[PDB]
């Protein structure tokens, strides 16, 4: 038996990519509840007449 | 009546092959719960990265 020390001991290991995007992230829903609207300039304005 | 004896009588049986399945362990149920991979060194490292 031949006595390796600790380090390549531990080199002796194989790389796998199983764990690689980690945990995804949650659904995504806010196209129910919200409205898109485009912007061309520094800021949008909104106008609506009374009844 | 023939008196013969206990070791020629002994041999007149029929051998049945019914019981050769014996008792059937239990199913194997562990792909549904686990991930297979595999390895080719002492032991497998496995490393993700965060958000």
């Amino acid at each position: 038996m031949i006595v390796t020390p600790a380090s390549i001991k531990a080199l002796m290991t194989s790389w796998r990519k199983d764990f690689q995007g980690g945990l995804e992230d949650a659904p995504s829903q806010y196209n129910k509840i919200a409205m898109v609207v485009n912007s061309s300039t520094r800021s949008n304005t909104y106008g609506w007449l009374g009844k």
